[PDB]
């Protein structure tokens, strides 16, 4: 007996349909979870990379030994 739907409530309606067709925007984009994001793409050779690592074997001589003393302080040079 109302004649219809009044047009101003359909004037609001349509604020609420514009607001939720952008809100689906941001939950799509806080979706998902890195727990199943490894990354694997790949296709640049490391250049200057190759001088650290070659620096990181060469005093991996000096940390395998330093490493062996620190051993030797925790166990309190003990065992008999």
């Amino acid at each position: 007996g109302s004649r219809s739907f009044s047009l101003g409530e359909v004037s609001d309606m349509a604020a609420v349909e514009a607001a939720e067709l952008e809100m689906t925007r941001q939950v799509l984009h806080a979706g998902a979870r890195q727990d199943d994001a490894e990354p694997g793409v790949s296709g640049a050779s490391a250049h200057w990379g190759q001088r650290a690592l070659q620096g990181a074997q060469a005093v991996a001589a000096a940390q395998r030994l330093v490493h062996a003393i620190a051993l030797m302080t925790q166990f309190g040079r003990a065992g008999s």
